[PDB]
């Protein structure tokens, strides 16, 4: 009984968008209904790319489809990278109707807007999207996973310290989502530039109306390469694991990251093993070795440690 | 090193076409590049259905895509149900260019045209397709899996006996494919109406230019229900297994069928378990329990026996 309505992009080759969130969620037993928001030959990181996009009407046509056949009832709804403002809107209407359809509907949303680097950040999607995510989308999500950049954008506040971070996540919680995980930061991790720091924070409702707030910090070993898709693979698995541990933003993230590691490490290798001695791996060689990593996606060898508060 | 270019239909919900051939081929480690020939909400067997189709030009646009990025090199190419004559054509041009690209390119083709029943058969695709499959498509395929009906149509000859069958398969081999498996027949199996007979035949080239021809017969236990997708799931796995046993149309089919059984039996059950005591299962309940059957798709418990000649 695990149905997910993943609305994301599809590529014929490679792993990005729905191609990066389906296989996982399936080997881990989730019945994944996937709506391809676009179908391109490969991700836009390649030199060339040809494909088509689904517009707001078309997306609609499909929703209705599932309606007419009374099968528009899901547990989780997962979304990520979108370029059309109008499209994203539609997606909200849907998630809405869909929630009245099932109270315990968890909307896992990766507010994809852009990347940063010490301040030198910038959106890679139209700016007319920031308003929707902030005003329409985020308000209804129940689990968001933004960048440092992305979280800074939504909150309109820049992060300088870890404490400021935890306070930017609180501003998020006060936006709707009871789960917020800043998948990666520029903050120097207490273990050196070699690592990558990530921050998580979950809000639970106390039996007396009070507040309970767990917080964590996982430092992952960085990998020297430009990877396309990790944003999607992460959100998927997080959704998976946070289902097994409905109340352990700590336990989940641990598994979620560990696998991310296993995948990336096997990826970079096979990738490097195809350009050995003197050449930078092409984006066509850095694609995620998903299939080859199934073994880990299911039985993740926890090789990280969540630190509370 | 297992890349497949599966050109088939996609549904948001359910398992038919590419949704029925991808998950399998992946859990069994094949890097599957999937081109969705159409994207509908659910298969056309439901009361309603809404969706869009990819035309010949659009399909082209994607091929080129993989071209410009020099990644148009696959091992296997898998196709099935197509409704557009023009579309199928395109698909041949591609498979062609693609074969010059890699000699050992195996084109696995399921010549989907229609179903039969003692003679009362009829195509469920435009008749303007029979000519292409017979003249253009089949000539280039290296592994076809037709119906009794479908094989009768291609050969233009009706099957009455088992011997006539083996002779209809020979007429196929003489069309191109060195592998032909009539996935199911009306021929009474030597074990009663309760079973389903299927026939396989592989042509190998002898080291002296002579002829070697293995032949088999597997009787599978029938299941009392109308299942959509089994045609696709079969072709996938056959492609999988006939890769491990490049020369044992016997060994392969055994595994291919066994799993088909496991899937169908678990499917019918969960399906029946949702309409218990007095109601016929809806097509919305008969969908294939794919995810739930991964365990078998990989470790198929051989519960059948291939009979040579
Ligand atoms: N070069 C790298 N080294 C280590 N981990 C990396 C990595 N690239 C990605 N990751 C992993 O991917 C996850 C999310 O990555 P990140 O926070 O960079 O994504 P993002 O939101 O910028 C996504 P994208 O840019 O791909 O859309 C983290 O768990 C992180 O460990
Ligand atoms: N009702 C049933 N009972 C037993 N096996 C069945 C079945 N329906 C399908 N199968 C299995 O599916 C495989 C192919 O089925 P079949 O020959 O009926 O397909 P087909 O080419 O008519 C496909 P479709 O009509 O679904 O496109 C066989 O291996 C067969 O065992
Ligand atoms: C088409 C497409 N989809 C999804 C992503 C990332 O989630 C990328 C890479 N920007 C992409 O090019
Ligand atoms: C859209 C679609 N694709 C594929 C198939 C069978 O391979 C069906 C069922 N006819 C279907 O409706
Ligand atoms: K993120
Ligand atoms: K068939
Ligand atoms: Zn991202
Ligand atoms: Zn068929």
């Amino acid at each position: 009984e695990c149905r997910v309505l993943s609305i994301q992009s599809h590529v014929v080759r490679g792993y990005v968008g729905n191609r990066a969130a389906t296989f996982p969620l399936q080997v881990l037993g989730f019945e994944v209904d996937a709506v391809n928001s676009v179908q391109f030959s490969n991700h836009t990181g390649y030199s060339h790319w040809k494909g088509q996009v689904l517009n707001s009407d078309e997306l609609q046509e499909l929703y209705d489809g599932l309606k007419l056949n009374h099968v528009n009832q899901y547990d989780y709804v997962l979304t990520g990278y979108t370029r059309d403002k109008s499209f994203l809107a539609m997606v909200v209407d849907i998630v809405q109707e869909l929630k009245q359809q099932n109270p315990r509907l968890v909307y896992v949303c990766d507010p994809v807007m852009g990347d940063q680097r010490n301040g030198e950040g910038a959106m890679y999607v139209p700016d007319d999207l920031l308003p929707v995510y902030r005003e329409k989308v985020v308000p209804v999500a129940d689990i968001i996973t933004p960048n440092q950049f992305e979280a800074e954008l939504l909150t309109g506040r820049k992060i300088h310290s870890q404490e400021e971070a935890l306070e930017v996540m609180d501003m998020l919680h006060s936006m709707g989502p009871d789960t917020v995980v800043i998948t990666s930061s520029n903050l120097l991790s207490p273990r050196g530039s070699d690592y990558l720091m990530a921050l998580g924070s979950q809000r639970t409702r106390a039996p007396d109306g009070s507040v309970v707030t767990q917080r964590i910090r996982m430092e992952m070993h960085k990998v020297d390469a430009v990877f396309v898709g990790t944003g999607d693979l992460f959100a998927a698995m997080l959704l998976a694991w946070t289902h097994k541990h409905p109340n352990n933003l700590k336990v989940a993230c641990e598994k979620t990251v560990s696998a991310m590691h296993h995948v990336l490490q096997r990826t970079i290798k096979c990738a490097k093993a195809k350009s050995g001695e003197g050449v930078k791996p092409s984006p066509a060689q850095l694609e995620l070795r998903m299939v080859q990593s199934k073994k880990d996606i299911e039985s993740p060898e926890i090789v990280v440690q969540a630190t509370v508060l």
